């Protein structure tokens, strides 16, 4: 059966030498995987010349709600998707995090989407530099979406997941993709490929698909292109060697396999609840999608005094786990994905029993049956710290080992050992060992989950990465990061510090610039709408004398009868000399100078962004504000009946008769638009 | 004469095929370069387990501490540093250009260590993720230093400041640096290298240094290890490929040789102060450091019909330029380094001439000369989009070609075709052809500089790459980034996201984040010193009742009359269905709550962080404010008539009788330290 | 108490000033009728006011 490959627009399917799925949990092949004699250049060429400027000529609060449509629209017709998942194997509750975890990974960048990056095409990372000492000479960084193809590698691990936690910082960072899944369970991949495609939601181009070997697409990447690889070790280190991409110099992020730690401490005893929740957590994270996922525990270091009471609750907890089909009741741990995959667990199990030892059902797993199945493994090691295979070879499924540490100073090297982790695990009470642990573990993990009573109850776990946390680690486990929040969608973009004047840099990151022109057109600028602000809209307000009257009636008010403020005394002894306005009342009295009284587009205010009083205002000292549009950002008006509106900062320049700033900071505001769209 | 090694903490030399430093601007040799025998791998363990644990003791303030140390002590003997750069044929203004950027390097990087670093080993990057509805299981991503070597392999172009602006964010980082200069001008590294030694100042194993090549470095380097290239992109595309770099996956940073551009605009005319800034800008980029710098510019993109004034005013320009001897008066550019860079700068501009033209001076240059002089050059290609070699191939001097275009829309195509450029400039006065030319043109430039008639007076220019911005670009220049103020301390750090509970995120960040446990121990909390607070320090404060009255005299005070807060008709047509308290007087009211009166250890406030106010307060509706100490962060009491002091944040947390936030922020305030250091 | 209060500044009567010398600023005597109102829009408290305005063009 033909599993086809979205290249150039069309669906098309290869000629030639055809690799082929099986069902997993049965045997039978339904699938045949094939890319030979397509033009992988004309679908680089269509998604450079169709797809990325249609990106590119979105803003990013347009592209937020592109993901948001196609997560909604992905997570309507979502049982066809568990439909091809119970193929790969995978049980309900497998198969619910691989579909949930990717749309959710979908919803999560379209908030921060909406939250936090502007309505443009580039997007002004910093907030100013300033270079000179008139100021006419200043400079910010700029991120500009690359004008190219990111070609996603992934493992036959999470096709939903992996495939789709990759997209959203893809299409939030303006590129187009090129999916390449492994050939052992692509049928997922394009059935997701194939809904979002026949949805009208994203462009022509923004999108692609490869079932099979790319072959002539890696020697085609020009310097704007990223590729993005995740899977076994080899094949991700002979992929970096890659003569166009060391020539071109193209960023190659790699995710490789990891041998990921949970470290039990000297405080936990088996009376205590952490002893509970490290043992569920180490049979829930090693018997969660078989073993199959990389976040997956695969070394548990446990204190020599606890080396029998961990090695029999584990045990005790582990032989109540049902390895069996998923559609038939009573099973908890489903199967793995091939037979090969099986032959490939178990030649790494044979490898660690040849210098470790054996606590449960270990080889014993048949080579020859209807199933993928593979026992639950639990290994051991009496000399941890001598035993080099332990510490580099991962079997690829619920095989795990155990070893003694001494008193958390070996537990800190059996941690590290990894060569980097991918993933790591604490489980203790006290929150020093908590501290000299991640003072020396967290060189070699990019993540690390430290577990208590008051974390277990509402945690996400272990085999959960969010889609706002770093899904990376060091050495062994690739080097790459993944999933930063918005740190994964700066790896599809060009990072520019962009010199010149501030009034040139506020018209390229159309966002107002300290030292910037300012446009006063004789109305008030919260009278405006939305759609006629412009960043510059500036107001000179009036100004407000300040005096000793001022003070008082500011700190009987309040209350803050500090005293630099209602002291004579104690401030001629301060830094200011004498008793000086507080600066909240000149916080206030700036408010109350550039805010319109009448009923207008202003609605809210909620919001101040950074305040910085830099010299003091005293009695008998003038205060003139310079009120400036900075950052209109338009949200998207989630609901026909909601009002549309937008979200513009103001930055605020409050000065003296001197025309030195005194309290310069920048304010928030939700502005009403005139015009809706949704 | 013997130009040594610091290796494993003593001054070496190697034994064997040694190359040999010609003088530049005369032709003796009286330097050799050789670093065989010398043990590496002794080295690299000498530094990591001698000086690694030595930086990484220390905090992020006494890191920059120490880097301003060393900014003052080779500040302080800065002639020898000019008369072992006048040797590498520099003038003098070619020559303050790499010494003192590299010594503002250090103290810049001193600056941003010590303003917004913190002080602890640890950095925690992230405010809060909250990952839970209750809210006890939360995350944030900490940063901390890797515990190997960096290998900073720099080229012949900037001794002093190209060792000084890796080795200031590696040591701020928190790693020790291996610098392998280029040996070419290795002579004034080894000066610097033993200036930064034979101070006191930073720890041994801390700085190493190899005056020839490594061998045997790469070979044996960990996978927390990093490597930092300049020079040819042949070389470094050839150690990235090296078998460890691949294997242990450490990060390779490569900065390879780019096609800087400066394009001329549409609506500057020979008329205008642009057209001179322009020639000026391009003359003095062109001469500067003779040419052998990275950020030079190499293609000037004019307009069709200013290619005969541009043409002709370089010549006018560059005919005053005098290329002789540095110490003789009345001589603009220095010499080469070399006679085989001469060799080389000829033979690239043989290769340009296969399809270019001639301006100037050109291919004519005496290879039998007693210095390396070269003329400047201006060449000329009529036709750039037919010519690959233009855009392929950079002639690393003087050598700058000049080419027509069409209309900005060629332009920008040209300024594009460089294939990833270090650096850029546009021209114009015109910022909507900025605002196009960053739109398109800053996806392979990594720094672009818009100059004009505001902006050439405090510039720094071109060919300065500042300290605190992206000093990096993509494709040809390398793909790496550096200098990006506080990003480049983030590659000699792993990113970890830790996850657990607040109360375990406070204890492993040394910071209170958002929902930690607290110690409420009788006393005031702004009544301690600075050493006897700790982060969780907490204060309930009193409660007050907010009312109609408190409305008025606020609304009165301050003169802000909004009609959310003085209004009972517009108020009830909005999103509050009343009228609300101030949100400024709810600040005002919590600030009169939780200060205290009296004269203590609290200075100065003059910040605040992050203001939101998230739900409403009305009259009759209690406050009752939460004041914790956050962050401690000391000040290194810079002279000794100073206070001893430090910038302690307070997260201040509002709430009301039904205990939900409303308003939740964060101040900074200035508190007197007890006992001082300096 | 909670009655609302809005005010309808209107411009009344203009009459300038004859700028008696060369070196006094020109200006006019402008009468504003106030309106004063409530949520009912009945006219409480209305007057006018006289104020000085400063002229743009002189004519001594």
């Amino acid at each position: 059966q033909q599993l086809a490959s979205f290249l150039s627009g069309t669906w098309q399917s290869g000629r030639g030498r055809s690799r082929l799925i099986h069902h997993a949990i049965s045997g039978e092949a339904l699938w045949e995987v094939t890319s030979e004699g397509l033009d992988m250049a004309a679908a680089r060429q269509f998604a450079i010349e169709k797809g990325a400027p249609a990106l590119r000529a979105m803003t990013f609060i347009e592209r937020a709600a592109m993901l948001k449509a196609v997560a909604k629209h992905l997570l309507s017709e979502k049982e066809r998707f568990y439909a091809l998942s119970a193929q790969t194997g995978a049980t309900r509750a497998d198969s619910w995090v691989d579909i949930e975890g990717g749309i959710g990974t979908l919803f999560t960048y379209a908030s921060l989407g909406s939250r936090e990056l502007p309505d443009d095409t580039l997007w002004p990372e910093d907030e100013l530099i300033p270079l000179s000492k008139e100021g006419g000479f200043a400079a910010r960084h700029l991120l500009t979406s690359k004008s190219g193809v990111a070609v996603h590698i992934n493992a036959f691990n999470f096709p939903c997941w992996g495939m789709l936690e990759k997209l959203a910082p893809t299409w939030l960072g303006g590129m187009p993709a090129i999916i390449k899944p492994a050939t052992a369970t692509a049928q997922l991949t394009q059935a997701m490929v194939k809904s979002i495609v026949d949805s009208g939601l994203v462009p022509e181009g923004a999108i692609s698909l490869i079932c099979g070997s790319a072959g002539d697409l890696l020697d085609h990447l020009d310097s704007q292109d990223v590729v993005t690889f995740t899977g076994s070790a080899a094949t991700g280190q002979m992929l970096r060697v890659q003569p166009n991409i060391v020539a071109k110099s193209i960023p190659f992020t790699m995710e490789a396999d990891s041998l990921n730690c949970c470290v039990l401490g000297e405080d936990v005893t088996p009376d205590q609840p952490e002893f509970a929740l490290f043992i569920r957590e180490v049979v829930r994270e090693m018997t969660t999608k078989a073993g199959q996922k990389c976040t997956a525990i695969r070394r548990i270091i446990v204190p020599q005094a606890l080396v029998n009471a961990v090695s029999d609750a584990l045990v005790a907890r582990l032989q109540k786990v049902v390895v069996g089909d998923p559609a038939q009741e009573g099973v908890k741990m489903g199967a793995l994905v091939n037979a090969e995959q099986r032959a490939d667990v178990q030649e790494k199990v044979n490898i660690l029993l040849a210098a470790g030892c054996e606590i449960r059902l270990g080889g014993q797993a048949d080579l020859s049956a209807a199933g993928a199945f593979f026992p639950p493994t639990l290994l051991y090691c009496p000399q941890p710290d001598e035993t080099p295979a332990v510490h580099a070879t991962e079997a690829f499924g619920p095989v795990a080992t155990l070893m003694p540490a001494q008193n958390q100073r070996h537990a800190l090297q059996l941690a590290c050992a990894g060569g980097g982790s991918l993933a790591g695990t604490l489980v203790t009470a006290d929150p020093q060992i908590a501290r000299q642990f991640i003072a020396d573990a967290a060189r070699t993990h990019g993540r690390i989950q430290i577990l208590n009573e008051e974390s277990a109850k509402e945690s996400t776990g272990h085999g959960s990465p969010l889609p706002q946390l770093v899904h990376g680690g060091p050495g062994r486990a690739g080097g790459g990061e993944e999933l930063g929040g918005l740190r994964a969608v700066k790896h599809y973009m060009q990072r520019t510090a962009v010199q010149g004047s501030p009034t040139m840099l506020a018209a390229i990151s159309k966002q107002w610039v300290r030292g910037a022109k300012v446009e006063e057109d004789r109305i008030h600028p919260f009278r405006k709408y939305f759609e006629e602000l412009q960043p510059g809209d500036s107001l000179l307000t009036p100004r407000r004398t300040m005096t000793e009257a001022d003070i008082v009636n500011f700190a009987c008010l309040s209350g803050d009868h500090f005293y630099a403020h209602m002291d004579k005394i104690a401030a001629a002894e301060s830094i200011f000399g004498e008793r000086v306005v507080h600066g909240y009342f000149v916080l206030s009295a700036a408010a109350g100078l550039f805010v319109d009284a009448g009923v207008g587009p202003v609605i809210a205010n909620y919001g101040l962004e950074s305040l910085r009083f830099i010299e003091p205002v005293k009695p008998g000292d003038t205060i003139q504000v310079r009120l400036t549009c900075k950052r209109k950002t338009l949200k998207k008006q989630r609901s026909a009946e909601e009002k549309p509106t937008g979200v513009v900062e103001w930055a605020v320049e409050v000065f003296n008769q001197h025309q030195t700033p005194v309290a310069l900071y920048s304010i928030l505001t939700l502005v009403a638009r005139q015009h809706g769209d949704f």
